[PDB]
RNA sequence: GGGAGCCCUAGCACAGGUGCUGCAUGGCCGUCGUCAGCUCGUGCCGUGAGGUGUUGGGUUAAGUCCCGCAACGAGCGCAACCCCC
């Protein structure tokens, strides 16, 4: 189920361009498409998600990111269907170290959410 | 015979100056220019002066608006609020 389903979709990704340091995953490099380990992702995986899930498990939020289009929307859908923040648009600078000022601007989005479908708009 | 203004002389303390300096000033005015510009708060960059934002594409009478974007917003301006036709 595991190397069986990525292995159907999943690794042999880029070309020549890649980065020295990503060389501990790299697996070969049949057909100048460099290939990834797959035996190797399923141990990150292991780590990975066991760290995703005493996240949850303690109440923790993770907050998705994905623009590239191959993504925008299966980010949009893969976060609500666990209810988490995530911005598939365009992150903007300061969403984190500006919080305070980016997130501000949310008051916003609410007030003029409610003041849409109020009556001084009339 | 004392006194209030008040009027006078004489003396005292003071008044007056369109006399100087706009190169000690306030206030008001002209001017670039009704040009569309000039900045700030936090964030990020740089050792620093500073930068970004406000560089770019299209659009407007216009930093007007739109689309982009490590920036997200805001202020003095532009516009609108005032008068005339
Ligand atoms: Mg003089
Ligand atoms: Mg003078
Ligand atoms: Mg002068
Ligand atoms: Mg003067
Ligand atoms: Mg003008
Ligand atoms: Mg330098
Ligand atoms: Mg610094
Ligand atoms: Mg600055
Ligand atoms: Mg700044
Ligand atoms: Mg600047
Ligand atoms: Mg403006
Ligand atoms: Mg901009």
């Amino acid at each position: 189920v595991k190397e069986l389903l990525e292995a159907g979709v999943h690794f042999g990704h880029e070309r020549k361009r890649w980065n020295p340091k990503f060389a501990r995953y790299i697996y070969a490099e049949r057909n100048g498409i460099h290939i990834i380990d797959l035996q190797k992702t399923m141990e990150e995986l292991e780590r990975t998600f066991r760290f995703i899930e005493d996240l949850a498990m303690r109440g923790g939020t993770i907050l998705f990111v994905g623009t590239k289009k191959q993504a925008q929307d299966i980010v949009r859908m893969e976060a609500e269907r666990a209810g988490m923040p995530y911005v598939n648009q365009r992150w903007l600078g300061g969403m984190l170290t500006n919080f305070k000022t980016i997130s501000q601007r949310v008051h916003r989005l609410e007030e003029l959410e409610a003041l849409f479908a109020s009556p001084e708009i009339e």
